[PDB]
């Protein structure tokens, strides 16, 4: 059995209130309006071109021509040839023997018959021509009856 005198009592209180407002206002525009015109008149539609024609030049070429003495008949001992070559710069005999355009002789010796063929041919810077005749040289007593 004791006493004792003893009284407890703590106090601790806070208080407050507090806030904030958030102030953004702000505004930035922008903008340009630009027009362009350039002058330009019309189109250029120019056009010029002329004419000049010429005509075609005819050029000259040769003509191996020539007659035979006969054309047909016996085989004879002179048969002379003459040449009606026109244009021409050479013309070239060609019998086939040997060498060729200088004969030793324009008249021929048929010595045998038949049926030949002479070609005379000329020559020219242009063209060469060279035309052929048929020979007709007859057999003795070939027509039989």
């Amino acid at each position: 059995m004791n006493a004792r005198d003893n009284k407890f009592n703590t106090w601790n209180d806070s208080r407050g209130n507090y806030w904030s407002d958030y102030e953004g206002s702000d505004e930035n525009g922008d903008g340009i309006g630009d027009s362009a015109y350039a002058v330009n008149p019309e189109a250029g539609s120019m056009d010029y071109m002329p004419l000049m024609e010429y005509l075609h030049s005819s050029p000259v070429l040769p003509t191996a021509r020539f007659t035979s003495d006969i054309t047909e008949g016996f085989a004879p001992l002179s048969v002379r040839f003459k040449d009606f070559s026109e244009n021409a710069t050479s013309r070239l005999w060609m019998f086939g023997d040997g060498n060729t355009s200088d004969s030793p002789s324009p008249l021929h010796t048929f010595f045998n018959e038949g049926e030949y063929i002479v070609s005379l041919i000329v020559s020219n810077e242009n063209d060469s021509d060279s035309a052929s005749v048929t020979i007709r040289a007859l057999e003795h007593h070939h027509h039989h009856h």
